[PDB]
């Protein structure tokens, strides 16, 4: 490989894509490792029932039901807390598609799909940065809150992290950065095969050099690390597994569980979703 | 790039999978282009109702009711020829998988396990190297039957080939050859991510250096195609989503067609998938 004006304007497409990456997400995995280990936050540890609730601060929640089993009550604030986390989150992620170059000028109806289709593989994809073996940061950073609590909830709401866990205990194995991330998170969006899609060639184009722009990130990010492209690639499936397993979930609870209707921007994505 | 001891291995990795490639697939790449364009085939084009039926002798069925609906009976008819055929490229996939360095050495359980989730994902990724605009090869190239035809089967059955077409034609535009697809099959069988497996570090090993492997054959025998690797590993996602809305066509049948078992084998295969 050489440094010629190909490579120094792959380099530049990656350091853009990580100014607004910085512009975009308040807690980057460089600051949430810091706290895993170190910084100015101390977050709280949600570890059982009792320090979920002599810790309140951190969960947002509202309109909460004093007389009902404890069980249901924690599980129901619990949701309400990752909700109100998914919509700040496809905010986040909206503004950073908008420094993509090209994204912008693509047809709107397609900016929408692609957006639509990437946002939940997004947020999964920047959980697990928030993930250690044993939990998840919380709040900004203020709160943490234990794998194996979260897996002890009521049945079904037990079942719903474990999977965004066991992804990113292997995700986080790559050992990538958020100079890496920024340029994965790109090539997420620029998918050519959502449904729906009204010109892919376009799309596809701008992939592409994205693709280009993180394979050489990865080549100069890691060295030593064998096929780090192509099993970071390998990982886009994997994120629409989580994607289809939580939407089954969701059902369950619609379907067996009164009082509780996503936030509007959530219906909007899942309704006609696949 | 080098030619060097390492990737010498790598292209006798290559060539092994391609012998035993074409040990395994007597219907090829090469020998379908060559029909669908000078050959020793000449296939009998179907293309309507009528020549379904002038030409029973390329599709294989039985157990066959004359009193019934004439597009009931044709889809009946085309259904159980893509059963005949599932049935033997399930042996053929097998038969390839056992020439994959390492592979009969995985623990037996994971082994079968990689072929219950691969067997499809590799049909539908070879029936495209059988498939052009027009429609596909059938019957060992004896027939050639239209997409559009398939497409007009009595719903639900003109749903099923429609996603296949789809893909190929885009897949196809990637314009690979069979020492191509030799390697990219086996890539695809040794996925680490599949459901129920017990040791993923040993099939992850061999997949590193298929992906090694593939990546290198890419090179030499597309020149300018650029990041075809990429675009390529991109694929095994959409093949995914095809085996999905596949089982959910076959469930609707199940549920409002009597009279229709699935041999016993693909039972096997279907059970607890996903
Ligand atoms: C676990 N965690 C980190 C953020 O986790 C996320 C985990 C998932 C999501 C995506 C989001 N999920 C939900 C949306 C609405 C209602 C419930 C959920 C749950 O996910 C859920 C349901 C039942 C039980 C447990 C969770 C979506 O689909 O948009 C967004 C964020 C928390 C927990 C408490 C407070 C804040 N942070
Ligand atoms: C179209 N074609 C090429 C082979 O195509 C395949 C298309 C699909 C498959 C996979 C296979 N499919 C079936 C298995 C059992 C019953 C029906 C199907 C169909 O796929 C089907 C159902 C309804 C209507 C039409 C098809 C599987 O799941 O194992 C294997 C082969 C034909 C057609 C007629 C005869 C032979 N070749």
């Amino acid at each position: 490989m050489q440094l010629n004006p190909e490579s120094a304007d792959l380099r530049a497409l990656a350091k853009h894509l990580y100014d607004s990456y910085i512009k975009s997400f308040p807690l980057t995995k460089a600051k949430a490792r810091a706290i895993l280990t170190t910084t100015d936050k101390s977050p709280f540890v949600i570890y059982d029932m009792n320090s979920l609730m002599m810790g309140e601060d951190k969960i947002k929640f509202k309109h909460i039901t004093p007389l009902q089993e404890q069980s249901k009550e924690v599980a129901i604030r619990i949701s309400q807390g990752c909700q109100f986390r998914s919509v700040e989150a496809v905010q986040e992620i909206t503004e950073y598609a908008k420094s993509i170059p090209g994204f912008v000028n693509l047809d709107l109806n397609d900016q929408v799909t692609l957006l639509k289709y990437g946002v939940h593989e997004i947020i999964y994809t920047m959980l697990a940065s928030l993930m250690n073996k044993d939990g998840v940061l919380i709040s900004e950073g203020q709160g943490f809150m234990t794998r194996e609590f979260l897996k002890s909830l009521r049945k079904p709401f037990g079942d719903f992290m474990e999977p965004k866990f066991e992804f990113a205990v292997k995700f986080n194995a790559l050992e990538l950065d958020d100079s890496d991330l920024a340029i994965f998170i790109a090539v997420i969006i620029l998918s050519g095969d959502r449904p729906g899609l009204l010109n892919v060639k376009p799309i596809e184009d701008i992939q592409d050099n994205l693709l280009q722009a993180l394979e050489l990130q990865l080549k100069l990010n890691h060295p030593e690390s064998s096929q780090l492209f192509a099993k970071l690639l390998q990982k886009m499936t994997d994120l629409r597994q989580i994607v289809t397993e939580h939407v089954q979930l969701l059902q369950v609870i619609k379907k067996t569980e009164t009082d509780m209707s996503l936030h509007p921007l959530l219906q909007e994505i899942y309704k006609d979703l696949y």
